């Protein structure tokens, strides 16, 4: 068969082989600057466990001399190791509905560790409503930090105290989240009320150290990957028998909400990690978890927004582009729910930019959002006027993939970023939905960019392309093989 195939059966080969006994694909996350040196400055003050201050020290030094990150961690790391340029650099116009609020996080972050002064913002500047569980904590955490900062303790009400509780508690990092305990333990440590229960979590926090010295920002995301994966593998003509324990590792995961974390004892769902587990068990095993099916219908059905689209973590923040095309995909399925599908991908419509982009949200390439909104346009069938609008609207965005392509064949993170394969993985999902590949083709030079960048074990290592916070990186290696694959299973 064609090369691609054949790259196509190499990289499932790998896939299947990592999936683990209990159904699951293992996705640990490598070390952060940020959280290595927030790690670091807290040990240090502490005056506890040196041997780990020392390897986070040599991992700080190592990781700026020969793989520097975005100029805000390296000001961090800079800062820790002993800059508002650093703020305007690494948010470069970042365009998003949370540049508000990071901004101020990011600011107090580096004043907290020396390096500016904070921001002369009232203290409910600090305040935001309910949503995923860990900002709540982070901005409680950062709102403490700065008010011990600037010489006013008695700005600290109890209720700040009470949302940093569970960075105390024993064991890994509550909701799997490193930068928010980090965080609230920081602030922490200012309270004498909280200080006893201090040395036992610094033990735990010092023994999460990578091989390399470094800190990750998260535990992993095998619930996300797994899906991925068990997506990608359910797509081939003949699916491995082993999507059958994926499924099933991903469905007693599920919490009481009937939505899923990014990882295994993450209680915080998202619509992301639903979307993709929903579209993988209803190929593999729509019959054998037909209730975990349904039940994560239901929670994308309540956090759907007023105004047609999908919030990530709570009805009532912020619609996104790429969530909305997503719960369209995965809800498409039931006819029970045309109206909400039809009325998110009406929303994704208004949304189209000028130049047919989307987004760029937790995926900092644009082709992410390009990709989850062409399946939506053109997955969920239509007729008449609508399927007119609809496919413009998917011909648009197409036509920015082909305008933007790089002469290798490939995506980068943006128009004039050099190609890698997780952004030309997202392309070429989007353009298996246009016409058929033809030799010289946009899609056709992107497969051959897959073949080229396959190694010798099959499989790729890309740049990452994951935020969080946005607009910080953060790398997951196993994401590569698994989007690459999910690529060529949609375009093969
Ligand atoms: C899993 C995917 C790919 C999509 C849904 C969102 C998730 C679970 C992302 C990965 C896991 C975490 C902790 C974040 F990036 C979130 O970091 P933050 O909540 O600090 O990000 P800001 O809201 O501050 O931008
Ligand atoms: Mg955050
Ligand atoms: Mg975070």
């Amino acid at each position: 068969a064609t090369a691609v195939v054949r790259c196509r059966t190499r990289l499932a080969r790998r896939v299947v082989a990592a999936v683990g006994p209990d159904g699951l694909l293992p996705a640990p996350c490598e070390s952060r600057v940020l959280e290595s040196a927030l790690a670091l400055a807290l040990l240090t003050e502490e005056r506890a466990e040196a041997d780990a201050t020392a390897r986070l020290t040599a991992y700080l030094r190592t990781t700026l001399r020969t793989a520097p990150p975005d100029p805000f961690q390296c000001a961090v790391a800079r800062a820790v190791l002993g800059a508002g340029t650093a703020l305007d650099a690494g948010l470069d116009g970042f365009d998003h509905f949370t540049a508000g609020r990071k901004r101020l996080m990011f600011r107090t972050v580096l004043a907290a560790l020396g390096a500016t002064g904070f921001p002369a913002v009232p203290w409910e500047a600090y305040d935001t409503r309910p949503q995923q569980s860990w900002l709540h904590m982070e901005m409680k955490a950062l709102k403490v930090l700065a008010a011990h900062g600037t010489g006013h303790p008695d700005v600290v009400r109890d209720e700040d105290w009470r949302a940093l509780l569970p960075a105390l508690e024993p064991g890994p990092a509550w909701e799997c989240n490193n930068l928010a305990q980090l965080l609230a333990l920081l602030a922490l440590r200012h309270s004498p009320r909280h200080r006893p229960a201090l040395g036992d979590v610094l033990k735990h926090v010092a023994g999460r150290l990578r091989p390399d010295g470094g800190m990750p920002f998260i535990d992993g995301m095998t619930v996300f990957t797994t899906a991925a994966a068990g997506l990608a593998l359910s797509l081939l003509p003949a699916p491995p028998a082993c999507v059958t324990p994926m499924a099933d590792a991903l469905a007693l995961r599920r919490n009481p909400d009937g939505g899923y974390g990014f990882h295994s004892g993450v209680a915080q769902s998202d619509v992301e990690d639903t979307c993709y587990v929903l579209e993988f068990l209803r190929r593999a095993a729509p019959d054998r978890h037909r209730t975990a099916v349904a039940e994560a219908e239901g929670y994308l059905l309540a956090l759907r927004n007023p105004d047609g689209g999908f919030p990530t973590f709570a009805r009532g923040t912020s619609s996104e582009i790429a969530m909305t095309a997503a719960a369209a995909s995965a809800l498409a399925h039931d006819p029970d729910r045309r109206e909400e599908v039809d009325e998110a991908v009406r929303y994704v419509v208004r949304h189209q930019r000028p130049d047919g982009t989307f987004e760029r949200s937790w995926s900092r390439n644009a082709t992410n959002a390009v990709f989850r909104a062409v399946l939506a346009l053109t997955g969920v069938a239509a007729h008449g006027e609508e399927r007119r609008s609809r496919a413009r609207a998917a011909e648009r965005a197409l036509a920015h993939l082909a305008a933007t392509q790089n002469g290798d064949g490939g995506w980068g993170h943006a128009e004039a970023e050099p190609s890698d394969p997780i952004s030309t993985a997202y392309a070429v999902i989007a353009l298996a939905r246009g016409p058929r590949a033809r030799p010289g083709g946009p899609l056709d030079r992107a497969l051959a960019y897959l073949v080229e960048r396959q190694h010798p074990d099959g499989g790729y290592r890309s740049r990452p392309d994951q935020a969080g916070p946005r607009p910080l990186l953060y790398d997951v290696p196993a994401l590569a093989d698994v989007f690459v694959l999910l690529a060529l299973a949609h375009a093969t």
